[PDB]
């Protein structure tokens, strides 16, 4: 049973915030200074998560937590740590941004893990007690790896974006696959920013955010979009459809947004006026969808939506 | 014409205060609207009329046409202002924004940050304010806050600019241009450029005209925004200034402090903060009041109300020149 | 008789804001436009103080305050001007960020005083009437000029800040001493910025804040720390614990911050996401102390805590 | 009877330079620290010329010359004065980047010429003695102003190029228009810098050089382009062929630069790896064309072609 | 037989010039700019290469050499094509900095190739006619790819270098695996630049050049360093010995370069101070060593010494 | 005897570069990349001088040489060690751009020293073998120490030039005072850059270069300015003459006395670059060799006048 609102009556938006946001407030640990990732999914009796807590010390930290209605969150204090047999890439550094899927037999999970700068960690977890590191999938530098939840035609397949080691002023999304979870490769470009006369919120850099949501017409992206102004980075989020068999070819790719900063919690906090999406659940049955959003850098959000009118959304406005 | 008004808020002693229902316009307001902030807003028949940068849910920079009776309460067309031209080269629409309108001796004109290649200064006419006839842009990029004087100036039309780049400007001054026929355009003289830091730091950086320049006994009374470089980005204030009223690229008194500066979480927080960019004014000379329009963060627009005699003294008072 | 506010119900913070914040308002003068650094210390029956406040031109002045209770302020309208005989260096250009503090027989203020760019001017006064200028300490550029409450082993000593003409991206404390108040020397380096992955609040640059505060185990020093967002700077401050013979020596060094910005008033204004401690008042019978604190260059706050509970903090979480 | 030197024994370039360049050198004047721009044109029986002559205070400051042979020069000691009624556009600052050519019954002259920044002066001249300077074309800021050598249906018309207060990193050629030397106006975009992987001589920026020359099919433009290397900026130069009636219609624009920095006299002075042109002498009866040409910012050099053969390689080597 | 000279009569480098510099000279295409990487190898009863040959429009192009003693190259006129099964990778943008070797039972070669930006495309070849181009091994950004010249314990290896899109400031040499050629992983951090106080040739950025060569004492790695300078960047070389089994394991690192810009050659053209080594010979029962390296990215020259003295310097200067 | 050359025939300028250019070559020494600042001084028969030295690796190191006839130079192979008490100021990160001069009883040395980044580091000899180092004289971020070559008012007297942690693109000297050669301060502005339409070599930043040479009329001061073209600085060299008394008082040149011509000036490690880093003098004849660093590389000489310097810097004054 996922977590769910009503479209408030008269509402013409595609996508509404949770009256409740933010769902998780930035004190929720006792060392805790912000909570702002969440990559969610669906477990055993409830739900559980990776999540991003930065520290009173500003050290960027995952957290493994549980719920039984994806809203209200019992995080454990201590964060996670790897068992890795290999020291070299065992090492902690750093980490953030994860995400987290099912795929075939295990739950894997990515995020932006420090290794001479900012790459993609790897690991998995049959239990989310114990988490089994793996290679780091790329070189540096990339962040926003997000992982397909099946193989697509017998590989393990990953978006990511490539960056720099600062606050990056570029960003296209790529697509990798692997045989084996350990060596990538058949890399092929996604999509670039957008011409910043036809579409600004995502002129600047884009990057992937939950895991992509399979439908008849192609996998769902959710992805974030820069606009950059004279005072800082904007961050809002928006939609495209990606072919089913070669995701790196984009069908449909939304011109608006479908969110972005407004509220108080996203325009006020450690980075002013950030929606960052970063894992959604879903139910195929009623095409409903809840959207795990970062607010400002500071506190968790939940925005919630329909499916096909986020497909047609998403074909009607395309600016490709 | 009745222009919008409030009195003095009792114990306020500031030059200009803002009104009590800010923001006047929404971000929301049309079924698209990111934001609504510069109303190029002037009197119109019965009420008033206003050219709207209306920005989009695809964050695109867009003109509206508005319409109201008393100047606060707005209906704005949901689809966009197209501009006619017979010269596709010029007519081709990349982009527009912050708009200025005034009437010229039988129709009115708009100006706004037109795209070709660039930032430049867009022109256009209209007689009715619901079909709009565009001109050769008046400069070669980059340029932007054109704002012209409301009658021509020694038998030419005349306008203020700011030459700029193609990014967020970290410089600009002040220019004055002149024309025989809304087409050529020349003669340029310097206005004014950025105090010192250590004399003015709100207008330090760059500044920019606002609203259209206002005609006095004392000189054309131009409101201006400026720039503070803080750590954290820009802060948008704006000020005054008094222009030579026949030839008005001599400044005679700009005011040291500002009239009004980011201070209300309309002013402060939204899509671009720590903003307040005055982009139009209504006036009456008879009792010397004057109603200034102002994007708020680039949002929201806002009013503020003052005299015009007073703000008059607070400059020469606190003259900088 | 130090302002003071008991630990909140539960609270679990080494530090805490007075629930009274902000307690001096932008616009407490005629032509103020913000009141941010308040350099107060005890004086006859009550307090004095040397407060930055930036006028409606944006220029910034320092102006002489007092108080019976070192809450509700009286601050001069006029700004405060030195007397110097010497021309060239009694010329006045622009000062900002004052401290304040008894040394022997008179209290001396420094503040970043503009000579062809920031530098680290000096004067002291018997009465907090007239102020009598001296030598500027250093060349520019350099601001953060904080003098320690007595002589160390027989000369003046003051920490201060090596920085540039514009909004810094780096810096040290150092330490210099004096025989004179005029001539200076004796350099030494006190801490650099923590790197990134160890203390981010204060991994870009750092700076003392409030006078030294002499414990028996060594000095406490208040201090800031920047941290680089995309979108600015984010200024928290912590703790340190300082050698009491050699002060560049450094004992013990706070991971966390004790304080950053989160209220409104902290996170809103001229400059977002600034607390900037400036001056402190303290009672050793007690242990209390109350730091003042400017909120986003706008206003003027006070938080408590107990330097025996900062002191041990400073030591667990010590990242030397 | 233009400069010529017959095309060396099996080149096969279209441009090569002359044997004894520099022809003009640095210290031809007793202050004079470089010279490298020669605005050219026939006059009388011989030839003038205004040239850019960067004295020993490293002041850009314009001279006439004169030289029977177009290759010797004598150019005058003092600085040339315009003569102007308007006091504010009279105002000398600073003055570089010369054009001179001949319309209609007068030799005119553009500069880049300080007015509160970079923009493009106007003078006009009868005999190379008296200059009546006329209003400043443009707004600043503004560079690489040439100067039709007709008017074009009428009007007089001139390529510029739109520039910052530094050393600009951009740089588009447009075309203006105006009827009476005074107001200009219908201003149109003429062409960008071509892309990195297409024409990377040509990728930061451009600006016209020569003025332009009249052929059957449209006007011959000769026009510098930059790269930018790790080491600094590399100008080369190319041509174009513009419409006839609507210069701003680029025809065809030459992949490969005609000329690039080369020699030590190109590569080695004030600014290394400059090939510069500034003007050119041609003869239709022949088809021979010598082009003056900056070297290093330092010295001026000459380059020899044949008109239909730069024709003939701009169309076959054309990148639109 | 591999091209010699004996050091010169008491010449105490480990490195010497030839005296024949620059061996191929940039002119010696009918289009050719300049010609500055070289990545040789022998072949047949002589030698093969690939060569970048910038061209007159400053376009970045491979072309295929031949030679009969590796001193009188004989270059293709045709930019070398690559046949591809696959179009989004077949697709040519450009391509620059080539590696070959001979893995196994045919020829390799690496190229920073155009794909969204700078990435290290692959391909191979029998004859040095016919080249089959593979997947890009890696994700934009990244350039100096260079493989090793057999497998080590059974896969393939490739030294990289990620970069960003521009001059980049930053560079780390990585190492990384492959069981096929067509998935890439295990990458593992070999060398950051050095410390400014240390070793300022090699502080900016490094990177991989000529091809690794076995020794009993690890793999000789000859490799570029920058310095930065106020006029821009000097690119020297150097050497270092990585272990035989686990690559990306440094044992000795020199502390002088081998080899920095003296001479004119290296000093003035399109890109002053740079010495850029891109390939060697070597023959394993003398102990010569051949190293092919640009010149100030316009020509090639060549550096002669012997194996065991360069280890021998790379161990008594180690920075290790 | 000073070095000397005599102007050549129909030579007009005031200053003008040795026929031997360059005096000392790159690698004088087994592992010397290049040799660029010769802070040279008169010594027992001969000269002696603190060479910045640069290695093999890049590194900045400090090297003392001797000469008889201040051309022709012997340095020593092993970098120059100071001694020290204090072991932090003591430590060892790099050294470069020494200045050399004799105060009433002994030789100082500055240089740019690392110490948390650059400041300026002071040591003095009796002898040229032993040097003793004393506090570094600032706090960074600080370059181009020069002392004067006796006290002011019986103060030791220091020029400066604050900076930043990279290629500094400002900066202006100062001045400074010590009455003990430990503790500095009476900080004054000296001069800033000019205005680029003004004086563009010397618009983006300047820097004393050789000890002020006192003269009846002022302290000579020669010093570096640079002008920021699209590919980089050029570094040129030009005079000026301050109050004697007050030397923080400007009283006196718009042209350039040299700038970069030359190939061993304008090409090698940092190209287009006259660095003037010393000066031997002759009252009594008017003589003045300047050493100068050329493209950061090698080390040049060029002789002139005095009188003429003075005259010149006074005929062309921008003040
Ligand atoms: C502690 C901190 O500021 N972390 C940020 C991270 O949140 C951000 O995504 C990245 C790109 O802007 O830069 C930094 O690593
Ligand atoms: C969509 C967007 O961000 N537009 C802004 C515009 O508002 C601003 O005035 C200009 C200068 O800072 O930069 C951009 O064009
Ligand atoms: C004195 C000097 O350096 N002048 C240059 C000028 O030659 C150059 O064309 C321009 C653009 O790079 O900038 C400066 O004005
Ligand atoms: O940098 C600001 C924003 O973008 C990414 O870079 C995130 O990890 C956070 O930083 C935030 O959502
Ligand atoms: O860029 C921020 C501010 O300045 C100008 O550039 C305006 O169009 C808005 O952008 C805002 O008022
Ligand atoms: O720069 C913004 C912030 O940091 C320092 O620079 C202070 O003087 C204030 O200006 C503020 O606390
Ligand atoms: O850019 C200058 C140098 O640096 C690299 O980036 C490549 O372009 C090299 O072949 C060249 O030697
Ligand atoms: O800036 C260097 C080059 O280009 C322009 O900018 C010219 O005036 C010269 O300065 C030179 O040819
Ligand atoms: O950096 C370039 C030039 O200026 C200073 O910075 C000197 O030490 C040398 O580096 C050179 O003379
Ligand atoms: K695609
Ligand atoms: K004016
Ligand atoms: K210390
Ligand atoms: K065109
Ligand atoms: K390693
Ligand atoms: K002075």
């Amino acid at each position: 049973i996922i977590p769910w609102e009503e479209r408030p009556a008269g509402c013409k938006d595609v996508l509404w915030r949770s009256v409740a946001n933010p769902i998780i407030p930035r004190d929720l640990l006792p060392t805790s200074n912000s909570i702002f990732n969440s990559a969610v999914v669906p477990f055993g009796d409830g739900f559980a998560g990776v999540f991003r807590c930065d520290d009173t010390s500003r050290r960027m930290r995952l957290h493994v937590g549980f719920s039984k209605d994806a809203i209200n969150w019992n995080i454990k204090e201590e964060p996670l740590k790897f068992q890795c047999d290999d020291e070299e890439i065992g090492t902690w550094v750093y980490g953030y941004d994860p995400r987290v899927c099912f795929i075939e037999d295990r739950y894997y999970v990515t995020w932006c893990n420090g290794y001479h700068g900012p790459t993609i960690g790897v690991a998995y977890t049959f239990d989310f007690e114990t988490f089994h590191q793996l290679e780091n999938a790329f070189i540096p530098f990339n962040r926003n790896g997000v992982l397909f939840p099946r193989k697509i035609n017998g590989r393990f397949a990953m978006l990511s974006r490539p960056s720099d080691n600062g606050h990056t002023p570029f960003g296209d999304i790529f697509y990798s696959e692997s045989p084996d979870m350990e060596f990538w490769g058949r890399h092929r470009h996604v999509m670039s920013p957008a011409a910043f006369e036809v579409s600004a919120w995502q002129c600047t850099k884009i990057g992937a955010g939950p895991i992509p949501v399979e439908t008849p017409e192609g996998w769902l992206l959710i992805y974030h979009g820069v606009l950059h102004s004279c005072n800082g980075y904007v961050y809002s989020f928006g939609s495209a459809l990606l072919d089913l068999d070669e995701p790196w070819k984009v069908k449909f790719r939304s011109g608006p947004y479908l969110l972005a900063p407004r509220e108080p919690y996203e325009c006020m906090g450690d980075v002013p006026n950030v929606c960052f999406p970063c894992a959604a659940l879903h139910d195929n049955e009623t095409g409903r969808i809840a959207i795990y959003y970062g607010c400002a850098d500071t506190v968790t959000g939940l925005a919630f939506g329909y499916i096909p009118e986020i497909i047609e959304f998403t074909k009607r406005t395309s600016i490709i």
